[PDB]
Protein backbone atom coordinates (compact mmCIF):
# COMPACT_ATOMS: atom_id res chain seq x y z
CA UNK A 1 0.00 0.00 0.00
CA UNK A 2 1.73 3.08 -1.35
CA UNK A 3 0.14 5.95 0.64
CA UNK A 4 0.43 8.75 -1.90
CA UNK A 5 -0.56 12.25 -0.86
CA UNK A 6 -3.33 14.06 -2.77
CA UNK A 7 -2.89 17.77 -2.07
CA UNK A 8 -4.86 20.75 -3.33
CA UNK A 9 -4.91 24.51 -2.82
CA UNK A 10 -8.12 26.17 -1.68
CA UNK A 11 -7.80 29.95 -2.10
CA UNK A 12 -9.77 32.08 0.32
CA UNK A 13 -11.04 34.32 -2.49
CA UNK A 14 -12.72 31.32 -4.15
CA UNK A 15 -15.89 32.05 -2.15
CA UNK A 16 -16.48 35.19 -4.21
CA UNK A 17 -16.37 35.23 -8.02
CA UNK A 18 -15.52 31.54 -8.33
CA UNK A 19 -18.53 30.66 -6.12
CA UNK A 20 -16.42 27.86 -4.63
CA UNK A 21 -16.90 27.11 -0.92
CA UNK A 22 -15.06 24.71 1.42
CA UNK A 23 -18.11 22.46 1.27
CA UNK A 24 -17.33 22.07 -2.46
CA UNK A 25 -13.76 20.85 -1.86
CA UNK A 26 -13.39 17.23 -3.13
CA UNK A 27 -12.24 16.01 0.27
CA UNK A 28 -13.11 12.39 -0.57
CA UNK A 29 -10.16 12.41 -3.01
CA UNK A 30 -7.69 14.56 -1.02
CA UNK A 31 -5.34 13.95 1.89
CA UNK A 32 -4.16 17.57 2.36
CA UNK A 33 -5.72 21.00 1.84
CA UNK A 34 -3.44 24.04 1.52
CA UNK A 35 -5.44 27.07 2.68
CA UNK A 36 -4.08 30.14 0.89
CA UNK A 37 -2.87 32.70 1.61
CA UNK A 38 -1.78 34.29 4.86
CA UNK A 39 0.33 37.45 4.50
CA UNK A 40 3.69 38.45 6.01
CA UNK A 41 4.46 41.90 7.41
CA UNK A 42 7.91 43.44 7.20
CA UNK A 43 8.33 42.90 10.95
CA UNK A 44 7.62 39.19 10.39
CA UNK A 45 4.03 39.02 11.63
CA UNK A 46 1.97 36.43 9.76
CA UNK A 47 -1.70 37.39 9.59
CA UNK A 48 -4.94 36.41 7.87
CA UNK A 49 -5.39 38.24 4.57
CA UNK A 50 -9.21 38.20 4.45
CA UNK A 51 -10.93 38.22 7.85
CA UNK A 52 -14.37 37.89 6.24
CA UNK A 53 -13.60 34.75 4.24
CA UNK A 54 -11.22 33.32 6.84
CA UNK A 55 -13.03 33.69 10.16
CA UNK A 56 -15.99 36.08 10.02
CA UNK A 57 -18.41 34.96 7.28
CA UNK A 58 -21.47 33.10 8.58
CA UNK A 59 -22.22 29.96 6.55
CA UNK A 60 -25.58 28.18 6.79
CA UNK A 61 -25.84 26.73 10.28
CA UNK A 62 -23.54 29.31 11.86
CA UNK A 63 -24.64 31.40 14.81
CA UNK A 64 -25.12 35.12 14.22
CA UNK A 65 -23.85 36.32 17.60
CA UNK A 66 -20.94 38.71 17.56
CA UNK A 67 -19.26 38.60 20.96
CA UNK A 68 -16.05 37.40 19.29
CA UNK A 69 -15.67 34.18 21.26
CA UNK A 70 -15.94 31.82 18.27
CA UNK A 71 -14.43 31.34 14.82
CA UNK A 72 -16.51 31.10 11.66
CA UNK A 73 -15.73 31.66 7.99
CA UNK A 74 -13.82 29.09 5.98
CA UNK A 75 -11.72 28.16 9.02
CA UNK A 76 -14.69 26.70 10.89
CA UNK A 77 -15.83 24.91 7.72
CA UNK A 78 -12.38 23.37 7.29
CA UNK A 79 -12.44 22.22 10.92
CA UNK A 80 -15.81 20.58 10.25
CA UNK A 81 -14.29 18.82 7.22
CA UNK A 82 -11.41 17.57 9.37
CA UNK A 83 -14.01 16.05 11.70
CA UNK A 84 -15.81 14.19 8.89
CA UNK A 85 -12.61 12.99 7.18
CA UNK A 86 -10.02 12.00 9.75
CA UNK A 87 -7.23 11.58 7.17
CA UNK A 88 -7.75 15.11 5.79
CA UNK A 89 -4.96 17.43 6.95
CA UNK A 90 -5.35 21.20 6.57
CA UNK A 91 -2.29 23.45 6.31
CA UNK A 92 -2.09 27.24 6.35
CA UNK A 93 -0.23 28.46 3.27
CA UNK A 94 1.80 31.63 3.85
CA UNK A 95 2.85 33.95 1.03
CA UNK A 96 2.11 33.19 -2.61
CA UNK A 97 2.27 35.38 -5.70
CA UNK A 98 0.09 38.05 -4.11
CA UNK A 99 2.41 41.09 -3.76
CA UNK A 100 1.14 41.11 -0.15
CA UNK A 101 4.06 39.42 1.64
CA UNK A 102 7.58 40.56 2.56
CA UNK A 103 9.74 37.51 3.24
CA UNK A 104 13.14 39.09 2.56
CA UNK A 105 13.11 41.57 5.44
CA UNK A 106 11.88 39.35 8.33
CA UNK A 107 13.86 36.28 7.25
CA UNK A 108 17.12 38.25 7.41
CA UNK A 109 17.15 38.80 11.20
CA UNK A 110 16.74 36.43 14.13
CA UNK A 111 13.99 38.66 15.57
CA UNK A 112 12.09 38.70 12.29
CA UNK A 113 12.25 34.92 11.99
CA UNK A 114 11.04 34.43 15.57
CA UNK A 115 8.16 36.85 15.00
CA UNK A 116 7.24 34.89 11.86
CA UNK A 117 7.45 31.53 13.62
CA UNK A 118 5.57 32.55 16.76
CA UNK A 119 2.75 34.37 14.95
CA UNK A 120 2.28 31.49 12.48
CA UNK A 121 2.18 28.85 15.23
CA UNK A 122 -0.32 31.00 17.13
CA UNK A 123 -2.49 31.02 14.01
CA UNK A 124 -2.16 27.23 13.85
CA UNK A 125 -3.01 26.86 17.54
CA UNK A 126 -6.01 29.21 17.32
CA UNK A 127 -7.51 28.02 14.04
CA UNK A 128 -6.97 24.25 14.07
CA UNK A 129 -4.41 23.72 11.31
CA UNK A 130 -2.37 20.54 10.90
CA UNK A 131 0.68 22.41 9.64
CA UNK A 132 2.16 25.33 7.76
CA UNK A 133 3.04 25.69 4.07
CA UNK A 134 5.65 28.31 3.17
CA UNK A 135 5.21 29.96 -0.24
CA UNK A 136 8.15 32.36 -0.67
CA UNK A 137 8.48 33.08 -4.41
CA UNK A 138 11.42 33.22 -4.50
CA UNK A 139 14.76 33.46 -2.68
CA UNK A 140 16.77 35.56 -5.10
CA UNK A 141 20.39 35.27 -3.93
CA UNK A 142 22.64 33.32 -1.58
CA UNK A 143 21.86 35.57 1.41
CA UNK A 144 18.12 34.96 1.02
CA UNK A 145 18.76 31.25 0.44
CA UNK A 146 20.50 30.97 3.81
CA UNK A 147 17.75 33.08 5.38
CA UNK A 148 15.22 30.59 3.99
CA UNK A 149 17.06 27.78 5.80
CA UNK A 150 17.17 29.75 9.06
CA UNK A 151 13.48 30.65 8.73
CA UNK A 152 12.43 27.03 8.17
CA UNK A 153 14.58 25.96 11.12
CA UNK A 154 12.94 28.53 13.40
CA UNK A 155 9.43 27.52 12.32
CA UNK A 156 10.29 23.84 12.79
CA UNK A 157 11.60 24.47 16.31
CA UNK A 158 8.49 26.38 17.35
CA UNK A 159 6.15 23.84 15.75
CA UNK A 160 7.99 21.07 17.62
CA UNK A 161 7.71 22.91 20.92
CA UNK A 162 4.00 23.55 20.36
CA UNK A 163 3.48 19.89 19.51
CA UNK A 164 5.31 18.78 22.65
CA UNK A 165 3.44 21.04 25.07
CA UNK A 166 0.00 21.38 23.45
CA UNK A 167 -0.25 18.73 20.73
CA UNK A 168 0.18 15.59 22.83
CA UNK A 169 3.41 14.95 20.95
CA UNK A 170 1.91 15.48 17.49
CA UNK A 171 4.36 16.16 14.65
CA UNK A 172 2.73 19.12 12.92
CA UNK A 173 3.62 19.55 9.27
CA UNK A 174 5.87 22.04 7.51
CA UNK A 175 5.90 22.10 3.71
CA UNK A 176 6.98 24.47 0.95
CA UNK A 177 5.95 25.39 -2.57
CA UNK A 178 9.16 25.20 -4.59
CA UNK A 179 10.21 26.14 -8.09
CA UNK A 180 10.83 23.97 -11.15
CA UNK A 181 12.95 26.63 -12.88
CA UNK A 182 16.69 25.92 -12.76
CA UNK A 183 17.70 29.55 -12.18
CA UNK A 184 15.47 29.52 -9.08
CA UNK A 185 16.10 26.11 -7.53
CA UNK A 186 19.87 26.34 -8.14
CA UNK A 187 19.82 29.35 -5.81
CA UNK A 188 18.35 27.29 -2.95
CA UNK A 189 20.34 25.36 -0.35
CA UNK A 190 18.17 22.33 -0.99
CA UNK A 191 19.72 19.75 1.34
CA UNK A 192 19.81 22.28 4.19
CA UNK A 193 16.13 23.19 3.77
CA UNK A 194 15.17 19.51 3.52
CA UNK A 195 16.13 18.93 7.17
CA UNK A 196 13.06 20.87 8.33
CA UNK A 197 10.47 20.00 5.66
CA UNK A 198 7.95 17.18 5.55
CA UNK A 199 7.46 17.49 1.79
CA UNK A 200 8.15 19.74 -1.20
CA UNK A 201 5.27 20.83 -3.45
CA UNK A 202 6.89 21.23 -6.86
CA UNK A 203 5.15 23.98 -8.85
CA UNK A 204 5.45 22.05 -12.11
CA UNK A 205 3.44 24.47 -14.23
CA UNK A 206 3.54 27.97 -15.75
CA UNK A 207 6.47 26.88 -17.93
CA UNK A 208 5.16 29.04 -20.79
CA UNK A 209 2.92 32.07 -21.03
CA UNK A 210 2.45 35.69 -22.03
CA UNK A 211 6.09 36.54 -21.26
CA UNK A 212 7.25 34.31 -24.14
CA UNK A 213 7.77 34.99 -27.84
CA UNK A 214 6.77 31.49 -29.00
CA UNK A 215 3.90 29.33 -27.81
CA UNK A 216 4.85 26.47 -25.53
CA UNK A 217 3.72 23.74 -23.18
CA UNK A 218 3.18 24.97 -19.64
CA UNK A 219 3.57 21.75 -17.60
CA UNK A 220 5.22 19.01 -19.67
CA UNK A 221 7.00 16.09 -18.01
CA UNK A 222 9.85 15.77 -20.53
CA UNK A 223 11.66 18.03 -23.02
CA UNK A 224 10.62 17.79 -26.66
CA UNK A 225 14.01 16.97 -28.16
CA UNK A 226 12.55 17.09 -31.68
CA UNK A 227 11.63 20.77 -31.13
CA UNK A 228 13.04 22.15 -27.86
CA UNK A 229 11.71 25.71 -28.22
CA UNK A 230 8.21 24.37 -27.55
CA UNK A 231 9.35 23.09 -24.12
CA UNK A 232 11.23 25.92 -22.36
CA UNK A 233 11.14 23.80 -19.19
CA UNK A 234 10.33 20.25 -18.16
CA UNK A 235 9.42 18.63 -14.85
CA UNK A 236 11.90 15.74 -15.10
CA UNK A 237 14.89 18.10 -15.07
CA UNK A 238 13.63 19.67 -11.83
CA UNK A 239 12.87 16.31 -10.19
CA UNK A 240 16.40 15.12 -10.98
CA UNK A 241 17.84 18.32 -9.51
CA UNK A 242 16.01 17.95 -6.19
CA UNK A 243 16.85 14.23 -6.07
CA UNK A 244 20.53 14.96 -6.74
CA UNK A 245 20.63 17.61 -4.01
CA UNK A 246 19.51 14.96 -1.50
CA UNK A 247 15.70 15.15 -1.30
CA UNK A 248 14.14 11.66 -1.06
CA UNK A 249 11.74 10.95 -3.90
CA UNK A 250 8.83 10.31 -1.54
CA UNK A 251 9.13 13.90 -0.24
CA UNK A 252 8.58 15.36 -3.72
CA UNK A 253 4.95 16.17 -4.58
CA UNK A 254 4.14 16.76 -8.26
CA UNK A 255 2.19 19.98 -8.66
CA UNK A 256 -0.26 20.07 -11.55
CA UNK A 257 -2.46 22.80 -13.05
CA UNK A 258 -6.25 22.87 -12.96
CA UNK A 259 -6.13 25.57 -15.64
CA UNK A 260 -4.84 26.27 -19.12
CA UNK A 261 -2.58 28.96 -20.56
CA UNK A 262 -3.63 30.37 -23.93
CA UNK A 263 -1.71 31.79 -26.89
CA UNK A 264 -3.43 33.72 -29.68
CA UNK A 265 -2.38 34.50 -33.27
CA UNK A 266 -0.20 31.38 -33.38
CA UNK A 267 0.32 28.44 -35.71
CA UNK A 268 0.95 26.11 -32.76
CA UNK A 269 3.58 24.93 -30.28
CA UNK A 270 7.02 26.39 -30.91
CA UNK A 271 5.62 29.03 -33.29
CA UNK A 272 5.40 32.78 -32.62
CA UNK A 273 2.27 34.10 -30.95
CA UNK A 274 0.75 37.52 -30.34
CA UNK A 275 -1.28 38.02 -27.16
CA UNK A 276 -3.03 35.57 -24.86
CA UNK A 277 -6.62 36.61 -25.26
CA UNK A 278 -9.21 36.46 -22.61
CA UNK A 279 -9.54 34.10 -19.66
CA UNK A 280 -11.60 32.98 -16.68
CA UNK A 281 -10.16 35.20 -13.93
CA UNK A 282 -7.13 36.70 -15.69
CA UNK A 283 -6.37 37.14 -19.37
CA UNK A 284 -4.81 34.10 -21.00
CA UNK A 285 -5.61 31.67 -18.15
CA UNK A 286 -8.66 29.38 -18.37
CA UNK A 287 -10.18 27.12 -15.71
CA UNK A 288 -9.78 23.46 -16.62
CA UNK A 289 -13.56 23.10 -16.34
CA UNK A 290 -13.88 25.69 -19.13
CA UNK A 291 -11.70 23.58 -21.45
CA UNK A 292 -11.45 22.52 -24.18
CA UNK A 293 -13.12 25.40 -26.04
CA UNK A 294 -15.97 24.65 -28.40
CA UNK A 295 -14.68 23.99 -31.90
CA UNK A 296 -11.05 23.37 -30.92
CA UNK A 297 -9.27 20.05 -31.45
CA UNK A 298 -7.31 18.42 -28.63
CA UNK A 299 -3.80 17.09 -29.27
CA UNK A 300 -2.15 14.59 -26.92
CA UNK A 301 1.66 14.43 -26.82
CA UNK A 302 2.27 11.19 -24.94
CA UNK A 303 6.01 11.58 -25.66
CA UNK A 304 6.39 14.54 -23.27
CA UNK A 305 3.29 14.25 -21.07
CA UNK A 306 1.47 17.27 -22.45
CA UNK A 307 -1.71 18.22 -24.29
CA UNK A 308 -3.26 21.29 -25.85
CA UNK A 309 -6.36 22.52 -27.63
CA UNK A 310 -5.95 24.26 -30.97
CA UNK A 311 -8.52 26.20 -32.99
CA UNK A 312 -7.06 26.65 -36.47
CA UNK A 313 -9.69 29.19 -37.49
CA UNK A 314 -8.92 31.40 -34.50
CA UNK A 315 -5.20 30.50 -34.42
CA UNK A 316 -5.48 29.91 -30.68
CA UNK A 317 -3.59 27.29 -28.66
CA UNK A 318 -4.33 26.48 -25.00
CA UNK A 319 -1.83 24.42 -23.00
CA UNK A 320 -3.75 22.41 -20.38
CA UNK A 321 -3.78 18.86 -19.02
CA UNK A 322 -6.36 16.39 -20.31
CA UNK A 323 -7.29 13.33 -18.23
CA UNK A 324 -4.89 11.32 -20.42
CA UNK A 325 -2.03 13.61 -19.40
CA UNK A 326 -3.08 13.45 -15.75
CA UNK A 327 -2.83 9.66 -15.97
CA UNK A 328 0.66 9.97 -17.48
CA UNK A 329 1.70 12.17 -14.57
CA UNK A 330 0.17 9.65 -12.16
CA UNK A 331 2.24 6.94 -13.86
CA UNK A 332 5.24 9.25 -13.52
CA UNK A 333 4.54 9.68 -9.79
CA UNK A 334 4.44 5.92 -9.25
CA UNK A 335 7.38 5.14 -11.53
CA UNK A 336 9.62 7.73 -9.84
CA UNK A 337 8.37 6.93 -6.35
CA UNK A 338 7.24 10.50 -5.80
CA UNK A 339 5.26 11.42 -2.70
CA UNK A 340 2.05 12.22 -4.52
CA UNK A 341 0.16 14.93 -6.37
CA UNK A 342 -0.64 18.60 -5.81
CA UNK A 343 -3.12 20.85 -7.64
CA UNK A 344 -3.70 24.58 -8.09
CA UNK A 345 -6.49 25.13 -7.47
CA UNK A 346 -9.67 23.32 -6.40
CA UNK A 347 -12.22 25.64 -8.02
CA UNK A 348 -10.91 24.90 -11.53
CA UNK A 349 -11.53 21.15 -11.68
CA UNK A 350 -14.39 19.45 -13.48
CA UNK A 351 -16.97 17.45 -11.57
CA UNK A 352 -17.52 13.78 -12.28
CA UNK A 353 -15.43 11.43 -14.39
CA UNK A 354 -13.49 14.26 -16.09
CA UNK A 355 -12.13 15.51 -12.75
CA UNK A 356 -8.34 15.57 -12.98
CA UNK A 357 -8.06 14.97 -9.23
CA UNK A 358 -10.26 11.86 -9.42
CA UNK A 359 -8.43 10.77 -12.57
CA UNK A 360 -5.03 10.90 -10.86
CA UNK A 361 -6.30 9.14 -7.72
CA UNK A 362 -7.62 6.31 -9.91
CA UNK A 363 -4.31 5.87 -11.75
CA UNK A 364 -2.44 5.90 -8.43
CA UNK A 365 -4.45 2.83 -7.34
CA UNK A 366 -7.62 4.34 -5.88
CA UNK A 367 -8.58 5.21 -2.34
CA UNK A 368 -6.47 2.38 -0.91
CA UNK A 369 -3.34 3.94 -2.41
CA UNK A 370 -3.70 7.24 -0.51
CA UNK A 371 -2.00 8.42 2.68
CA UNK A 372 -3.97 7.36 5.76
CA UNK A 373 -2.26 9.36 8.52
CA UNK A 374 -4.83 10.85 10.89
CA UNK A 375 -5.28 14.59 11.34
CA UNK A 376 -5.29 16.46 14.66
CA UNK A 377 -8.52 17.64 16.26
CA UNK A 378 -7.61 18.98 19.70
CA UNK A 379 -6.51 22.62 20.02
CA UNK A 380 -6.73 23.46 23.73
CA UNK A 381 -4.84 26.78 23.56
CA UNK A 382 -7.16 28.36 20.99
CA UNK A 383 -8.70 31.72 21.83
CA UNK A 384 -11.93 30.51 20.19
CA UNK A 385 -14.39 28.58 22.35
CA UNK A 386 -15.75 26.41 19.53
CA UNK A 387 -12.22 25.40 18.49
CA UNK A 388 -11.37 24.49 22.09
CA UNK A 389 -14.63 22.55 22.47
CA UNK A 390 -14.34 20.89 19.05
CA UNK A 391 -17.53 22.12 17.31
Amino acid sequence: SAEYKSIAYFVNWAIYGRNHNPQDIPIDKLTHILYAFANVRANGEVYLSDPWSDIDKRFPGDSWSDTGNNVYGCVKQLNLLKQKNRNLKVLLSIGGWTYSSNFVTPASTDQGRKTFASSAVKLLADLGFDGLDIDWEYPANEAQATDMVLLLREIREELDEYGREHGNGTHFLLSIATSAGPSKYNTLHISSMNLYLDFWNLMAYDYAGSWDATAGHQANLYPLRDDPVSTPFNTDQAISAYLTAGVPAHKLILGMPLYGRAFTNTDGPGKPFNGVGQGSWENGVWDYKALPPAGASVSELRSIGASYSYDAGKKTMISYDTPAVARQKADYIRSKGLGGAMWWETSGDKVGVESLISTVVDSLGGIGALDKSVNHLEYPESQYDNVKKGF
